[PDB]
């Protein structure tokens, strides 16, 4: 239950074996996140603890917080990116 | 944090390539805990991470508690059946 905001990071590209997901993440990636929910904690954690948990957290404040924006792609495209930072912001943790 | 102690369990059997440790678990197990300590939040956490922390607070606990006893077979022993409790102890949790 102790998470914290990450720094702001910059968007990793996702790929997408679908041509028109691909060139969509690409063209729409500003639409989604950048910066993680995590806990320091989750220290010395494994990393699919941290990142099991950063996915949660993470996306139920995008929930919460966003009081026509999002469709289906749109959803599963943002957890993508948000598990890709999870993991980035695990590497920030290490040591 | 948030650790309890578990109840007392049946001792698995450990096996080990040498014969001599191998009969030697068998008939010393008795020198060692049948229950472990773990963090019931460690829910849904997965088997890794659970078993991790109980390892380690486990080992911990009869460190300080026990205030000519134990030898480096009976302590990388002690080890053993604490994880394999400990990982019998994950799937008690397990829903
Ligand atoms: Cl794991």
């Amino acid at each position: 239950g102790g998470y914290v905001l990450g720094s702001a990071m910059s968007r990793p590209i996702i790929h997408f074996g679908s041509d028109y997901e691909d060139r969509y993440y690409r063209e729409n990636m500003h639409r989604y996140p950048n910066q993680v929910y995590y806990r320091p904690m989750d220290e010395y954690s494994n990393q699919n603890n941290f990142v099991h948990n950063c996915v949660n957290i993470t996306i139920k404040q995008h929930t919460v917080t966003t009081t026509e924006n999002f469709t289906e792609t749109d959803v599963k495209m943002m957890e993508r990116v948000v598990e890709q930072m999870c993991i980035t912001q695990y590497e920030r943790e290490s040591q």
